[PDB]
């Protein structure tokens, strides 16, 4: 009189939900890559912006033996606020990812044990 | 003859899935911070780009009492399309976050009630 | 003697978890839009950076009939590495999204069948 068939569907449904949850984590990693890739491009752009400061006046002297170079800062380089804040941001993600793996690992073990118990009822 | 042990595992498994789901929301917030932080840096870069337009020709005159300044636009500032579209983007997230909290709140209450019912069977 | 009420809560709880999971996918799409929108702005900024290279020296000649134009590259345009890598990044998301829809579709069908079975016990 036990509803094993209903439980098999419920137990199976939990597995499908677990897979989508794990799948979301993989998708999240791809999004993180896009953001980080933009930062690498940003580092190159600031370097180029500095070159623009070097460009000031070409041939601005035809009766003098001197050239005026005005390399005024262009890209504001972040020394501590972004690096310290970004490292903390990445670190929070690292602890959160480790926590999700722990719950997924226990869920996988528990998931197999729950199904095994169902078999024991009518093994 | 009831499979309370199997149900305890199934009920417990749902709680573990709920935690990972809530955990994903926290991780998502960290990703949003990285994107928003880049925008703050972008606002500073456009300001610097405007300064580059000001740089045009230094000392390009040694027999005249005048200086040619050509501050031609450099960074295209967004007045309505990004602000109106970005506000809508943030607003959609705000309604979605509120909807997730409602489902999590009901799940927590329902989760405790489901376990309490299991205790009533053999309390 | 069956715990249908407990199962109804467990079955209902799974539906609530499924909704939040689907809700996370919608939220993820909004985050992807923010990242892609920044790239469109970046494409415009590189074009503006090229214009800065054109600006070199205005009026740097008052006794000559010539102008010195030095349009040295400014923004490093990505021809193959970002496009090929970004297309692969978007493609991975496309396969992952299709996989999530398949699991959600099966879960919806299975979810309705699990509830229908509960009704059959006492229909």
């Amino acid at each position: 009189a036990q509803s094993r068939t209903l439980l098999a569907g419920i137990v199976q449904q939990q597995q499908q939900l677990l897979d989508v949850v794990k799948r979301q984590q993989e998708l999240l990693r791809l999004t993180v890559w896009g953001t980080k890739n933009l930062q690498t491009r940003v580092t190159a752009i600031e370097k180029y912006l500095k070159d623009q400061a070097q460009l000031n006046a070409w041939g601005a002297a035809f009766r003098q033996v001197a050239h005026t170079t005005v390399p005024w800062p262009n890209a504001s380089l972040t020394p501590k606020w972004n690096n310290e804040t970004w490292q903390e941001w990445e670190r929070k993600v690292d602890f959160l990812e480790e926590n999700i793996t722990a719950l997924l690992e226990e869920a996988q073990i528990q998931q197999e044990k729950n199904m095994y118990e169902l078999q024991k009822l009518n093994s």
